[PDB]
This record gives structure tokens, sequence and C-alpha cells, in this order.
């Protein structure tokens, strides 16, 4: 009745550690019933290491937690592939990422943001890379009561606002700012340790004479952003200046050098000289110029927005039963965001198309089994199937 | 008894502006009597621009003063060639670039350095880039009397130095230096206009409590660092923290991961953070590490150092005649540094041949006259010679 495919699949990255570890189910379906295997992704299937990675039964593959010197990159950090195979072929569950992690004391500190006097700011914590992928601001905190609660950018209208991406937005500095400190305090997505701050930082107000320019530090002059759909973010002009700057933002029209300025609503809403915006929507992406300004001199800031979708790949048929040297109808269905590109292959094996629909003209003995599209890209990838009956 | 070559020949930039202008002295040599023409290095000659571009007569190319409105990049921003024919060949006088610059409102800045009390600090003027090329710091000056001299690192034990390259290197920084302004003073190494900055930077001393830590802006922390032999320079290392850190430098064996500290001396010396070379030798060129640590954390800073030298190129011998369909011994002599790559060609026409010793092993009749080497490079380019008179 069936060949293989895929119930219970295995959603792309997986990560736990030390102290709790982890195991991963992959089982699959058919009508003989397809028998799971667990292999990396580069063909070779995967052993037994007494410590760590171990094949269990019950349609898993079991990390003990494990003292933290028996982590070792070619177990703890490795793509697996739940194999899937019967009489009629095989079929290769999509990259499943392995990352057990050491536990390491970390801890996130809040910097002094030098500011000239009326100008915004914008602090970040900072959370040391290794953390990083893990550990992620959900408050903010002054020496004098206040709170500063994360959101999906609910209000706008305010002095204050945690970004979408957690860092807080101070509208505008009086030097009536330069008493006072904040601390940040991230969580892991892991342990589940709430901690606030190593140090917190001040606001150093600095009085300017006459005049001055607006001008950015490098790392703010050239910004790529990536946000998924429906949910909400900010595009940054991190620019300060005496008197203070005015800040135009514009979308450029694909492929030309002409633009369009941003046009502000519910939905698009600028705390100068920033933008924040929900619902991302898929137009969304696209690049963008700040350009800011005073009688004294001007400036400006790229900015390049890449929205994502959740991509998917299904072939057309899942099953086509063919008739000896037919055609090959094997389209695949799809909605998704960005593809860096689709794959094919047939029972465990890459072969060699890439696009859209497979078709070998003259079908063979040896031309039947499972075939699947592999819809990659840099930061995830989905699959498809199907399968050759025959007559 | 000659056939052409080079006697009087163009530096190779060379720069002017209107309210100045310039012209361009190239006269060959020979025994008929090589004639000039004026081409731009694309093979086509050079024609008459009313107004700017204009052959005079006396061995040279005027480009007239001109009106602000008159500059067009066709004319007054291109590369020229002296094209030095007779009647046993022509010759191409190496790349030759006009720069014409129309005078407009410069100034440079000297801002405020945010410094952790204890720390060093190294403040720049923001010569901006249009002009940049042709302004340069040659002054530093306290709002309480004091001036601060450029050198090529004459002294070395002081809190004050200017560096190599216009910068002015505090070496440490009490909260008693917040009291006190800055100015720089650039020059203009065409008009010749010496003229302060529009503004001066203060020193804010911030008090640390606790500690912190050490760390460095991404511009600071691959840094790539250019200039010529016997010259003095500087290799920098960008950090701050509390308490005050600790500046390790090493220099990498050529193509290893493994490093070796490097050692200081009367050449080699060392304000902390900061390397101070003079007599820059070509060995210096290489990689570079500086490893910054102290109780808190730790943090690093790669470098590429790259002297240069003044290259040329002369060939081997400058003439040979030869007999009819023999060898072709054109090597060519050489010193300087860095070669980007050695061109060759034969009587104004480029032929293909891009290696030291040039050989056609079957001579002809159209297969004689004057070739050239040139030994270009990114930010410069010499040039050789040989004629082939016959048998
Ligand atoms: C072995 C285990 O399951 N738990 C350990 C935990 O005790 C420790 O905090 C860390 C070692 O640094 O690694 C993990
Ligand atoms: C920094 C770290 O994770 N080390 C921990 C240590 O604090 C603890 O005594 C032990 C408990 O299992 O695990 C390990
Ligand atoms: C890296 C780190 O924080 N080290 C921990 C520390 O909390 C403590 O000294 C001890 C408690 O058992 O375990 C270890
Ligand atoms: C001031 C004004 O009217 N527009 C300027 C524009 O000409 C320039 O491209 C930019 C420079 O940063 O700043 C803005
Ligand atoms: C035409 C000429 O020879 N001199 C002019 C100078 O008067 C002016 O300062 C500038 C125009 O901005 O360009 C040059
Ligand atoms: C900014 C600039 O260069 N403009 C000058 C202007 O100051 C002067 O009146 C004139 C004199 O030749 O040339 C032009
Ligand atoms: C760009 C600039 O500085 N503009 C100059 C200014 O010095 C002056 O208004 C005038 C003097 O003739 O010429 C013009
Ligand atoms: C502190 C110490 O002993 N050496 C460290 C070294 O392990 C590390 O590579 C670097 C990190 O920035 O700082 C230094």
């Amino acid at each position: 009745q069936k060949g293989p495919v895929f119930l219970k699949e295995p959603t792309n990255r997986i990560d736990f550690s030390n102290s709790t570890g982890a195991e991963i189910e992959c089982k699959a379906s058919g009508n003989p019933m397809p028998e799971i295997i667990w292999i990396r992704s580069d063909g070779t299937a995967v052993g037994d290491v007494p410590g760590l990675r171990q094949i269990s039964s019950d349609g898993k593959l079991v990390f003990p937690p494990f003292r933290a010197e028996d982590y070792r990159q070619e177990v703890h950090a490795q793509v697996y592939a739940c194999l899937a195979r019967n009489q009629f072929g095989s079929i290769i569950s999509r990259d499943v990422h392995v990352r057990a992690v050491v536990i390491q004391s970390y801890e996130s500190e809040a910097d002094n943001e030098y500011v000239i006097r009326g100008n915004s700011v914008v602090m970040k914590c900072e959370i040391p890379s290794y953390v990083a992928d893990f550990v992620f601001v959900d408050l903010w905190l002054d020496s004098e009561g206040r709170n500063y609660y994360p959101n999906n950018a609910a209000e706008t209208d305010g002095k204050y606002l945690v970004l979408p991406s957690g860092e807080l937005h101070i509208r505008e500095v009086g030097p009536e700012d330069g008493y006072k400190s904040y601390q940040c305090r991230t969580k892991h997505r892991l342990t589940g340790e709430t901690r606030l701050s190593a140090t917190k930082g001040r606001l150093v107000i600095t009085e300017p004479v006459g005049s001055v320019r607006p001008k950015v530090n490098p790392q703010d002059k050239h910004q790529f952003i990536d946000v998924e759909l429906a949910s909400s973010y900010s595009l940054l002009c991190m620019a300060q200046s005496y008197p203070t700057p005015s800040f135009r933002w514009y979308k450029f029209i694909e492929g030309t050098t002409r633009k369009q300025a941003v046009v502000l609503n519910d939905r698009v809403k600028q705390v100068s000289g920033t933008l924040i915006i929900k619902d991302a929507v898929v137009e969304d992406s696209g690049k963008y110029l700040c350009v800011v300004n005073n009688s004294v001199g001007g400036e400006s800031v790229e900015t390049v927005l890449t929205v994502t979708a959740p991509l998917s790949a299904k072939i057309d048929p899942p099953t086509q039963t063919v008739d000896f040297g037919r055609p090959a109808v094997f389209t695949c269905q799809y909605t998704g965001n960005p593809i860096k590109t689709v794959s094919w292959m047939k029972d465990g094996k890459a072969i060699g198309h890439s696009e859209s629909v497979l078709r070998i003209e003259s079908v063979k003995k040896e031309d039947k089994g499972m075939y699947q599209c592999f819809v990659r890209n840099d930061r995830e990838s989905a699959e498809a199937s199907a399968e050759l009956k025959l007559g």
C-alpha cells in the first residue's frame, strides 16, 4: 500500500546540554513498516558512543547528560538524519542539528551610553557570543524603581521603548538622566535561569558647544536585518548631532537608485530616527535608506530587510506508478522564503537534478523508489517525498 | 644610434586645482628625435579642450586654472601617457594621474574622547574624505598654552605623543584632564593653507565602579597598515578596561598559527598598548597580534603590516640587435615592493606576455622595435624599456 513517508519528523535545530541532555524522536510510516536508522546526513549511519550518543529503541536517539569533559564535537555538534527505509526504497529526514552545550559561567553587561544632551539613545546588553544563541533580554530596571518590559511594540509615543530586539530605546536624553542606573536581565532558553547583569550602565549627558553635525559609527552605517513574517521588528538609524537631526526613511525601488519615502501608519511608526514595525509582511523585504540632516551637516545609513517565511517542499504526486519508459510528472507545491536552493535525490542517494519538476524520460528497473526535493537555505531546511511504483 | 628612451619622465601621481592648475613635462631622447605625443593610457591620444586641457609645445600639457564649473572628469581626472615614438618604434611613459581639484570649503574637527579614568587615548582629527588626500595634521593645541608637534617618533617616554599618523596619543588620563580643550591643525599640501579645526575636543574621564573588562570597537579589531621603507609608523591596540589592561604584541611566523612575541628596543617601542617604530625595514611586513588582558577578561587585535619600497623596471639589455630567427635575452633588473603584476608590450601595443624574461624564439620583420616591462601595483607603477635593432 505505502512506500515510506514521514509522520513524526524532527524539527530542524534541537538544542540542549549537560545537566539535561536530550534524545531525538523519528518514527516513520508505511505498510510494510519503515526501519528507522539514524545516520549523519553524509550517508553514513551513526554508531554508539559509551557515555553520550547511543541508539535507543522507541523511535529516538539519546544524548545522556554528560560530564563537561565528555563533550566531543564529533558527537555533540553534528547533523543527524533519520533514515527511513523499507523494501520499496529509503527516505532521509531533513537536517537535524544536535547541539549539546556545556553550561558555563555567563553574565551580561549594561554599559554607559555617552550622549549629546537632547539626542536619543539605544542600549543593548550584551550577552557574550557563546551563550548569545540562548540568552536573550527579558527586562530592564532603574536604580529608582522602574521596569521596562519587552513587548511586540504595543505603545510607541513615549520616551522609553524596548525594541523587538531587546534594546532599550530612550527617545531623548536630558542631563537629568545622568543620576540613575540601568541593568538588563536576560533569561536562558534552556536552563531557565533568569539573571541580571554583572554591571549596570549610567547615562552620560554631554552638553554641546555651538553645534555639531551628525555622524555614525561604521558598524551602524550598514545594517542587515532578518525577521519572520507577522512578527515585529525595527529599523535603526544611529545618529547624533547638535542641534538635533531629522531622520528620513525611504525604501528603494527594486534594482534602481531611485527611492521612495517610507510612509508612516498604525503599522509603521518612527520614533526618530528609528523605524518600528509590526505584522512583518513579505513585501517589507528590501533595502532602506535613512537620511539624517542638520544645519551643520548630513549623513545616511543603508539597511537590508529580509523578512522570512516557513518554507516547504511537497512533490506532485507523492506516488506515481508508471509504464515502462514513460514521462515523469514530479513538480513540487510550495510557500516559504527564502530558498537558497532546492535539491533532489532517490533512496538515500543524491542524484544531481536541481529544479522544480523531476523527469527521466525513459524509465528503468533501477529507476524506481523514493524521490525527494530538499528546499534548503542557510539557517534551516524543509523536505518533500515521492515514490515510484511500477506496472 | 638610439631608439627612443626616457630622460624626463613624469612622476606618477600629479595633483593640483583651479586657482593654480598645472601642466605636465614629458620630453624624450633618441637620435633621430622622439616625437612626444600625449595620450590616454588606453592607446588613444588626447585632443584639446578649450578652457582646460590643451597641448602646449615645450614638452608639456597645460591644465589652465579653471572656473569651478569647468571641471569635467573626462579631463580633470584621468590617466595620461606621454607617447614617445620615432622611426624605430614607440614607447609609453608610465601612468601619470591628472587630478585637478575644486578648492572647496574644508575644515577638520576634534571630538571628545570618552575614557575610563586611568586608560590611554588616541585622538584623530576628522579631515573629511574629499580633501583628506591633501589635508594632514601638523599640530595640536591646549586651551592652556601647550603645543604638541609632530615628529618621526623622536621621544617615547611621556604622557603625550603625536603618532607618525598625526593622532595625539595620551598615555593615560586622570580626571584632571577634563578641564582643557584640544584643537588640531592640518595644513593643505596644495594651497598651503594652515587652518585650525572647526571645534576642539574635551577629555571625558569616566570613573569606574568595581571592574570592567577589556573590549574593542569593530573598526579597531582588524587593522591594515601600509608604510614606506625607512619611515616611521606605529601599530595600534585600542582597548580599555578597569583595572588597566596589559597589552602583548606578538608577530606571527609566516603561514603558521604559531607566533612570536615582539621584542622591544631602541627601534621598536611600546607605549602600551601601542607599538611605535622607526626605520621601517622590509622584514617588518607581516601579521601582528595584540593580546590584552585583565582580571576580568581578555581581548585581541590582528593587524597587517605592509611595508613598501620604491619599485623599478629595467630590461636586460636595453638594446639587442639580433640575427634573423634567434633567441631573446629580455630579463629585467629590480628592487622594490610590492609588485601586483609586471606587464609587457611592444610599440604602444600590449602583447600578452607577463613574466620576467621576454623571448620570441623565431624573430621576424614585424618583430622588432621597443619592448617594455610594466611593474605596476595598486597605488603606483614603474616602467622599463628595450629596443630590437636587426642584422
